[PDB]
């Protein structure tokens, strides 16, 4: 705010004055005058006397004035210079410039309280002066008129027909113009006349200006003008033609464009040129579309002659230009235009990719309100019916939002929409083919017409403002469905992975992360769906093999609940109640239900709590009354309490979910499709309580309105748990449709029977449930399970009778491993018609068969494992290989590659054998599957009979970033070389601990080993609390400064059968400041983990990115880096990571070399190791790319990339380590345009 | 707005009750009370007898219940009504009903200063109680819980993914249904539960009554659940199809769509059915191609080929419907769907035709500011300058207002794509053809460069 200083220097020199001021400093302010004309002042202040920045685009480069013979007297106070036409004065002290007209007239001057200074302008003049310029108005605005004597608004150039610039001026006889790229214009009828470069506008500003640079004109209104335009510019001359009329038009071609000249040159009416909208060139296509003549249009347009025609009829032709480029054809394809402009930095800065249309339509509103409105809609829809639209995705029935179109749909509008569809379907059909139906607006009634609603436009984030604030996102759905239960709507859905993103339809898909936990989610809620926007993709193999699996795994939960499910679908049509519910519907008068939403039930019997958290390690679940069984792990939580649940944020394979006391769950074998087969078997589930509980299994045609004339099958399910027994009553066959189920598998779980009874006879026991399945005729047999004890008992269903069943007695089964045979598990490959296979057409195999054809590239058996905590598990593979020599199969576990096995010769394919192999499995389900990965080098080509898992692990563990934290104690990834997701810091506060719920099998001591780091100097210690007890204290050596660098701390601890708790707490006497990373447990001394086998920091780069990592990176110097590291999901389609969330890639448009390395000082030296990684290259062949291995004492190894597309594995084997390290690396050198993505990096200790 | 008056008459039959009150005029009020079941209860008011109107389609109009065999003792003051499920008294003066359970557990009751009346109505309750119902959220609004304990939200279908109606219930015991076409629900913490008819609303009305129609039930939230279910109607089964896995997609072909169904297929990941966008239909063509398969981009929906190939691999297809026609074509053509619309009156009440767009593009702003930018414009024009275009019509050189995309060009963008056009024609030519441009945008120093300026879109 504050003004010039004193004059000490004043140097004439011809039409110039330079002007030295005091500012206090050694560095004086300079102001240079220069008299450009009679009637032209420039003024250039240069605070401190640095040189001036560039002038802005405003100024013409090329401007040339005459000399101008100026009268320069610096021998007084004021200094003034003269011209026929003016009058300068500047004040000495402090400077001040005041402009006259020759005759002494004062014109406007700088005030005593400032002028100059280093953001602008400030003059004063006549209070009743009227100024011009500044600004016009655009065809959005209120229009003002001329006079700009009160004005604040903004210099710029503006939108649809706006004008504007830092130039303002006075019929009073001055103009004041400064050169600036935006900027705030200032007057008021006080008489000031200002001009602000303030802060960034609107606009944007890329000419910055660390002078001030004005122009002060002298004249009347012509000579201010023209003074302007010597300054800026003068205009060049336009043809000629230019003033005659002109005829613009959008939708026209050749024809209409010769009718239309035609139709003046006939009337004599002149004209001398038409302007072509769009119309004129191909505006949308590939090969520079947007510039080139469309020839549909304007066929003559091929050569020159429809130029040299239009001529001659006294036609010039205009074409209309858009300042951009089209980025995507029909087909999603980047254009050759976008190549050219992304390669060589053509975009305008700040402006992303974004979403257009160009052909309009012309649409109006159909009234669903009328009877005679809705015959003619069906009447119309039938056609499309006959060839194969069954279900009515009804859109749009609730407000129309187009420009000036604003118009509601009335609440009926969904339910008559719905009513057309539904009364036309079911006439033209007979009753014979069910409606199915999709709006997104409910109102009461609707439903009568059968219809789903679903959620609309969601936002493709994990909640309302992650990624922008106009939409909602994953999280907040919940409440959105349950709210539509309480409505009476539940046959609700979403778009699962969300419809909108920033861009539009050019933006993000959904991170694998969060394409992953919404398939969990969506999995467990009624109408399940996928929806992306234009263009978009969002099948789940693009999003890396984490996604894939976990939803597979989570789609197999569900198709195997088909017979649970379906009678919900029942009960909605007797009493409108659905497959969901809120908590408060079971919980009316408990306050921790009314408002609960992060769970909700799912049928009756299950209650539901999907990890929907970014980079979620635990969750906070809150069961109500009763006794729940976790679905997944097995142990039992008692109600009415908010428990702690760890969750594995490395695998994303969790979803929480809680079996209720009382449970009568119907399931089935896994379907591609409801209808694939006839299921002849059916599963039940029960886990009894001390009340009867009972569900009513329900089947019927799945396809038509037969079930409401009788023509359905209902069978009437209960147990109850009594004092010595379990009682479990099938009731007899009602209805007349006859079922598929012949027989009921009955899985009682809590008992594990001596005897089983029905109508006063004890059944037939048989060895195991293989056994019973193979028998025909009633039975019963027992087990173990994930669960516990299990009684197994197989009756036939549709009896005309009820029959009671009562297992009594306790006989635990000594089984120390759960046993799936394969030929029930999930078969795979590259094609439908390639996939693994059932046979039974060699001898010596388990179960009904075995699993043959794992001998074409990517087929695959999968199976579904329940372990009820993390850690080792040796996994027994059954196979046979009767080829000659040692097969080779990679065995995967939730999605990482953990070995590639070598199968014997077992003599021939009736001959089995049996290889075990050391699984690192996780709490809950785990994902377990047999490959023939041919771009792993595996040969396939071996059947497989089964596998067997312990029901125990060997060793266990425990993430500490899953435990319970408390007291300050958080989560980071701010340091290298911790192990899964992450790990405990912030132990620093008296109180900050970590406890761990541990489980054993049986009392007694336990060996435990706590993996943390102490980087402090010096020794550190906390307490352990096990069960409450008394602490004991954990004495923790520091290896030093360094805290990348991590120990086990090895212990005993005396436990109890089941859940332990184990608290690592900074007691007051503790020093704290550690970090902790996992706790190992076991009866046995504990070794290595399976999970912790690699070396690498970050080596499948899923660390958060603002954290760094073991990993440098080089490239030639002064090329940008080629290397980031992201999820792939601005792409579309999507190019995921091998696993998980991210992966690291190489790009460059242009040509480039790159690499990226990790040392790591070995374990053990003297000693063989192995690299392996997922990689994919596409695009351009480079030169060169590799993975590198050297520093390992010999000679540098190299393994070349191929450029397929594909994710293919790459292994260095032996590498002998005498070093005490290793280098791994990636080296790329391309000529441009090669996308190499990296990722699942492990080095190994190499058996 | 005043409560009723005292009852004058009290006529039990059966499971019904008919109340006549005073309003001090001989057209006197009627309160019609019908027990449906033991734990549900219809009211319905009619000003001065007057007869009621046509029930909205929210009620089932086919819905029927058993007889209950309520117990109706019209001897004293209060008159009472019993179920085994619920007991209601009606006050004789003034008339004010209170709701209890069968056990005499005060439910909810219309306050001293007046319950029903012709514009709705007003119970008071337990100020602790837990409301629910009532409205859901938007895919554009802030997205709040389950309770509706302090509500003032309209009853509306609203659009983006709402839901809503005259449907506030409690977990206290108790539920209240409003027949209405929209209105006004209120809740506060002091106890009010209020259901007014109000205005017009936003989406307009198109079932007004003269009557007030209203239904309580009485029980647990699933009982509860089950009434509204009599009422407004149970739901059809739907096809078993439908528990399945669905994808939903836009910017599809046949092609693409038997690609990824082999897809799920090769990992045995379960799927019954696809979901197709405008790309199965000749949405903008004449002869009611909004209803017609596109054979372009489903060649085998020529036929019922596509489907039974298709049902043979497991998927059904679902399409995309909009509640509107396209009345003009590509050409500008009237359709033949708009003649038969205007023609019989099919039309949304009060909804103009009007242009909406639907083919998307990708695209990305250019940088004048550039040398080599500019070369590059200039060099790719050349061909349409040869072959007539000689004036270049600079179309949005100030702003991109597309969804999400709100992008600013800077103040030079005009004078700087003039820039381009100007250098290169002049260097083109040797400097033989003069430039002539036009832009909706001016700032100082773009003159330079061959250019006028029109006032946009007015
Ligand atoms: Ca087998
Ligand atoms: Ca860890
Ligand atoms: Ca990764
Ligand atoms: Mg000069
Ligand atoms: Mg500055
Ligand atoms: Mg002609
Ligand atoms: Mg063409
Ligand atoms: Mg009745
Ligand atoms: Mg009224
Ligand atoms: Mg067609
Ligand atoms: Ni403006
Ligand atoms: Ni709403
Ligand atoms: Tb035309
Ligand atoms: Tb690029
Ligand atoms: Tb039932
Ligand atoms: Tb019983
Ligand atoms: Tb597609």
């Amino acid at each position: 705010m504050a003004g010039l200083g004193n004059v000490t220097g004043a140097v004439a020199s011809g039409d110039s004055l330079t002007l030295t001021l005091d500012n206090g400093t050694s560095a004086s302010d300079i102001l240079e005058l220069d008299v450009l004309s009679e009637e032209l002042l420039r003024v250039d202040y240069r605070p401190s006397g640095a040189a001036p920045s560039p002038s802005t685009p405003m100024i013409d480069p090329d401007a040339s004035w005459d000399a101008v013979g100026a009268t320069i007297d610096t021998s007084g106070d004021p200094i003034v210079v003269t011209t026929p036409r003016m009058r300068i004065e500047i004040a000495r002290t402090p400077a001040r410039m005041t402009i006259k007209k020759a005759d002494g007239t004062t014109l406007l001057w700088e005030p005593a309280s400032g002028g100059v200074f280093e953001d602008g302008v400030r003059f004063q003049r006549g209070s009743t002066d009227n100024i011009y310029g500044i600004r016009s108005f655009n065809a959005q605005e209120d229009v003002g008129g001329l006079l700009r004597n009160s004005s604040d608004h903004p210099a710029h150039a503006g939108q649809q027909g706006d004008a504007g610039g830092p130039f303002m001026w006075s019929t009073a006889g001055y103009g004041v113009l400064v050169d600036s790229d935006g900027g705030y214009p200032y007057t008021d009828t006080t008489g000031k006349l200002e001009f602000y470069y303030g802060g960034t506008p609107t606009e944007g500003r890329r000419y910055t200006k660390t002078n001030v640079e004005y122009y002060i004109m002298v004249g009347e209104p012509k000579e201010i003008m023209a003074s302007y335009a010597q300054v800026t510019g003068t205009a060049p001359m336009l043809p000629k033609w230019s003033l005659g009329f002109m005829n613009f038009e959008w939708g026209i071609d050749q024809d209409e464009l010769e009718a239309h000249v035609d139709g003046y040159r006939a009337r004599n009416i002149p004209i001398d040129a038409f302007a072509l909208d769009y119309d004129w060139m191909d505006y949308g296509e590939d090969n520079y579309g947007e510039f080139r003549w469309n020839t549909d249009n304007f066929p003559d347009a091929a050569t020159t002659q429809l130029k040299e025609d239009m001529e001659a009829e006294g036609i010039r032709l205009i074409g209309i230009r858009k300042p951009r480029i089209i980025t995507r054809d029909f087909a999603n394809q980047r254009t050759q235009q976008y190549y050219d402009a992304d390669s060589n930095g053509y975009f305008y800065p700040g402006h992303n990719e974004y979403t257009d249309y160009f052909i309009p339509v012309t649409v109006r509103s159909f009234d669903p309100y009328q009877q005679a409105s809705r015959d003619w809609w069906w009447q119309h829809s039938i056609d499309a019916f006959d060839k194969g639209i069954v279900g009515w995705w009804n859109d749009e029935t609730d407000k129309v939002d187009s420009g000036s179109a604003q118009y509601w749909f009335g609440n009926f509008s969904t339910g008559f929409t719905s009513q057309a569809m539904y009364d036309g379907q079911r006439d033209y059909t007979n009753d014979g083919v069910r409606v199915w139906q999709t709006a997104r607006s409910y109102y009461p009634g609707a439903q009568r017409y059968a219809t789903t609603l679903w959620s609309g436009d969601i936002g493709t984030q994990f909640y309302k403002g992650e990624l922008f604030n106009w939409a909602p996102g994953m999280q907040e759905q919940p409440r959105i469905m349950l709210s539509s239960a309480n409505l009476g709507q539940p046959k609700w859905g979403m778009d699962t992975g969300g419809f909108n993103s920033l861009g539009g339809a050019s933006g993000p898909n959904p991170s694998p992360e969060l394409y992953t936990r919404w398939m969990q989610f969506g999995a467990f809620t009624p109408v399940f769906r996928v929806h992306g926007n234009y263009n978009q993709q969002r099948q789940p193999w693009l999003y890396g093999a984490t996604a894939e699996e976990a939803s597979k795994a989570v789609m197999h939960t569900r198709y195997s609940l088909l017979p649970y499910m379906y009678a919900y679908e029942r009960e909605a049509s007797e009493t409108g109640l659905g497959l969901i519910k809120p908590l408060l519907f079971d919980y009316p008068n408990d306050p921790q239900a009314a408002d609960y939403t992060e769970a909700w039930m799912f049928g009756d019997w299950l209650l539901v709590s999907p990890v929907l958290g970014e980079a979620q390690h635990s969750k906070q679940i809150y069961l109500p009354a009763g006794t729940w069984i976790d679905y997944h792990r097995g142990q039992t939580y008692s109600g009415g309490q908010t428990i702690h649940y760890p969750v594995n944020a490395d695998t994303w394979t969790d979803v929480p979910l809680f079996v209720k006391q009382g449970a009568i769950i119907p399931n089935q074998q896994v379907l591609d499709y409801v209808d694939q087969q006839s299921v002849t078997t059916v599963n039940v589930d029960i886990f009894p309580s001390a009340s009867e509980t009972s569900f009513t299994y329900y089947e019927d045609d799945g396809s038509s309105y037969d079930y409401e004339s009788g023509s359905s099958f209902e069978q009437r399910l209960a147990a109850q748990d009594l004092s010595s027994s379990v009682r479990v009553e099938v009731g007899a066959g009602s209805g007349s449709y006859t079922p598929d189920v012949q027989h009921y598998v009955l899985k009682i779980h809590g008992r594990a029977g001596s005897a089983v009874t029905a109508g006063g006879s004890a059944l037939t026991g048989y060895g195991d449930l293989q056994a019973l399945q193979a028998a025909s005729g009633s039975g019963w047999a027992s087990g173990r399970d994930i669960y516990g004890d299990v009684t197994y008992v197989k009756l036939p269903a549709a009896s005309g009778s009820a029959t009671v069943v009562e297992v009594s007695g306790s006989a635990p089964s000594a089984a120390t491993h759960a046993i799936y045979e394969v030929e029930d598990a999930s078969r795979s490959g590259a094609t439908p018609t390639t996939r693994a296979g059932i046979n039974t057409n060699h001898s010596g195999y388990s179960g009904s068969g075995f699993v043959d054809k794992l001998d074409v590239p990517g087929a695959a058996v999968t199976v579904y494992a329940n372990a009820p905590v993390s850690g080792d598990y040796p996994v027994e593979l059954r196979y046979a290989n009767g080829s000659g020599s040692a097969k080779t199969l990679s065995v995967y576990v939730n999605a990482a590659r953990v070995q590639q096995l070598s199968l014997a010769d077992t003599g021939a394919w009736s001959q089995w054998g049996t290889q075990t192999t050391t699984l690192p499995l996780t709490a809950g389900q785990n994902i377990i599957t047999y490959k023939y990965d041919s771009d792993a080098g595996d040969t396939g080509g071996v059947n497989l009979d089964y596998i067997r898992v312990p029901f125990a692990p060997t060793q266990a563990e425990y993430a500490a970033e899953s435990a319970k934290l408390w007291g300050g104690a958080g989560t980071s990834q701010d340091h290298w070389f911790y192990k899964g997701a992450a790990f405990v810091d912030n132990l620093t506060g008296v109180g900050a601990e970590a406890s761990f719920d541990v489980y054993a099998p049986s009392a007694g001591t336990y060996n435990l080993s706590l993996r943390y780091a102490n980087g402090t100097g010096s020794t550190k210690t906390l307490s352990a609390i096990v069960n409450g007890g008394a602490a004991s204290t954990v004495t923790l050596t520091s290896p030093g400064m360094n805290w990348n660098l991590w120990n086990e701390h090895t212990m005993t601890a005396t436990l109890t059968a089941g859940r332990n708790t184990i608290s690592f707490r900074r007691n007051s006497g503790n020093s704290g400041n550690v970090n902790l990373d996992r706790l190992a447990v076991s009866a046995s001394a504990i070794t290595t983990l399976a999970s912790e086998r690699n070396l690498l920091d970050n080596g499948d780069f899923e660390r958060d990115t603002t954290y760094n990592s073991n990993w440098t990176q080089w490239q030639p110097s002064g090329q940008p880096s080629a290397f980031g590291i992201d999820s792939g999901n601005a792409l579309h389609p999507p190019e995921g990571p091998a696993r998980r969330n991210q992966r690291a890639y190489f790009h460059s448009d242009n040509a480039y070399q790159q690499s990226i390395h990790q040392v790591v000082d070995v374990p053990v030296n003297n000693a063989t190791y192995r690299l392996e990684a997922k990689v994919r290259m596409k695009n351009t062949t480079p030169t060169t790319a590799r993975a590198e291995v050297q520093g390992h004492g010999g000679s540098p190894i190299y393994a070349n990339i191929s450029n397929d597309g594909v994710w293919k594995t790459i292994v260095i084997d032996n590498i002998n380590v005498t070093s005490g390290s290793v280098d791994v690396g990636f080296y790329v050198d391309s000529p441009g345009y090669t996308t190499l993505h990296i990722d699942e990096v492990t080095l190994t200790r190499a058996p």
